[PDB]
DNA sequence: CCGACCGCGCATCAGC
DNA sequence: GCTGATGCGC
DNA sequence: GTCGG
């Protein structure tokens, strides 16, 4: 909102540097930078402002004083008058054609939607899934749509096996009023980190949810991670659905609550009670907390049951996850 | 100055 | 056919 | 590209 101009060519540089450099350490560099100045509460006015914060450095100052005084960039400008860079670019935006499968496919000259569609032939599954869905992927998911996916997950899921766990986390388990895709933490009694007495455990929720119509396509499926497409039913009368992105991940139940806490964030949140766990004695990480030894060596996990156990372990007033923006 | 920069499940490829 | 590396998205 | 050891 407040610095868009500048975390809009940021973030262009970003894009440009993970999909035509393959620099994916300066992509997550000027993501970093992005995010920082989106948090600034004022108008950035020079380079040398900005470059007081944390992840702005004297590149990216520099081209802050260019866009300021100039309200362009060169180096983005000619990146966008260069036919090549802008389709390796605008390929990677399909699920599935990274960094590599874009420049492989622009060098013989496939460079367009339509180019893709006339060599569907060249394309993976999850690349063809991605070309299929390009719109809708792109589409973000409003909350109350949110809502009405995770009624039936749950529902379907409950089918199969009461003694399923599933929840839904993300931002939307946090109250973000939209989501990106639907992501699922599921566990059952049978299957800890010390044995597994279930075979197909994730295969039959996922089947459930297929006979129900409400997942269509799978990008990759394996014992312990499911990556697909589902979509609402529509209501007779009305325009459909987008389809929607939606994984699944089976975790141990003895790692259950520590898996939703990680994948339900925000990643600044993590990042503050991972610091803070140190400063009492414990390591988390997203399986286990366990509590550190006088030398810095890491005992065994210790036993979660919710996720407020975990705040126990620390001394941490229990933080609802609507309260976990930082 | 110099290496770290999330780590991992799955699909596919590379090399045998 | 096998095992390990790579690409990819998260 | 930026940071911290
Ligand atoms: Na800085
Ligand atoms: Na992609």
């Amino acid at each position: 909102t407040l610095n868009g101009g500048i975390t809009d060519m940021l973030t262009e540089l970003a894009n440009f540097e993970k999909n035509v450099s393959q620099a994916i350490h300066k992509y997550n560099a000027y993501r970093k930078a992005a995010s920082v100045i989106a948090k600034y509460p004022h108008k950035i006015k020079s380079g040398a402002e900005a470059k007081k914060l944390p992840g702005v450095g004297t590149k990216i100052a520099e081209k802050i004083d260019e866009f300021l005084a100039t309200g362009k960039l060169r180096k983005l400008e000619k990146i966008r008058q260069d036919d090549t860079s802008s389709s390796i670019n605008f390929l990677t935006r399909v699920s599935g054609i990274g960094p590599s499968a874009a420049r492989k496919f622009v060098d013989e000259g496939i460079k367009t939607l339509e180019d893709l569609r006339k060599n569907e032939d060249k394309l993976n599954h999850h690349q063809r899934i991605g070309l299929k869905y390009f719109g809708d992927f792109e589409k973000r998911i409003p909350r109350e749509e949110m809502l009405q996916m995770q009624d039936i997950v749950l529902n379907e899921v409950k089918k199969v096996d009461s003694e399923y766990i599933a929840t839904v986390c993300g931002s939307f388990r946090r109250g973000a009023e939209s989501s990106g895709d639907m992501d699922v933490l599921l566990t059952h009694p049978s299957f800890t980190s010390e044995s597994t007495k279930q075979p197909k455990l994730l295969h039959q929720v996922v089947e459930q949810l297929q006979k129900v119509h409400f997942i269509t396509d799978t990008l990759s499926k394996g014992e312990t991670k499911f990556m697909g497409v589902c979509q609402l039913p529509s209501k007779n009368d009305e325009k459909e659905y987008p389809h929607r992105r939606i994984d699944i991940r089976l975790i141990p139940k003895d790692q259950y609550y520590c898996g939703v806490l990680y994948f339900t964030g925000s990643d600044i949140f993590n990042k503050n009670m991972r610091a803070h766990a140190l400063e009492k004695g414990f390591t988390i990480n997203e399986y286990t907390i366990r509590p550190l030894g006088v030398t810095g060596v890491a005992g065994e996990p210790l036993p979660v049951d919710s996720e407020k156990d975990i705040f126990d372990y620390i001394q941490w007033k229990y933080r609802e996850p609507k309260d976990r923006s930082e």
